């Protein structure tokens, strides 16, 4: 109850496809290959918990994040801080 997983996800992002995002939210995501990567340009500093992953993620606002040791699959990813809604995609490359 308290890890973001597939039991309570309540967003799903598609590769490479933008979508409106806010702290507390918890994404699924897949990743067939590659390395991660976080993308966003609001201009929000914004982090990132990955279940049984990668921890303390940032991303600025203004590129991309490179996270090199997210593993394949279904990653489950905990959005644990913005100051407000912001525009993210989720890549792999």
């Amino acid at each position: 109850s308290a890890s973001c997983g597939s039991g309570n996800f309540n967003k799903t992002a598609a590769k490479g496809v933008e979508f409106s995002a806010v702290a507390g939210d918890c994404i699924k995501y897949n990743k067939s290959s590659g390395t991660l990567q976080i993308g966003s340009w609001t201009g929000v500093a914004s982090s990132y918990n990955i279940t049984s992953g990668p921890q303390g993620i940032t991303n600025t606002g203004n590129g991309w994040t490179t996270v090199a040791n997210a593993a394949n699959g279904d990653l489950y990813i905990k959005i644990v801080s913005a100051s407000r809604s912001f525009n993210v995609k989720f890549d792999n490359w």
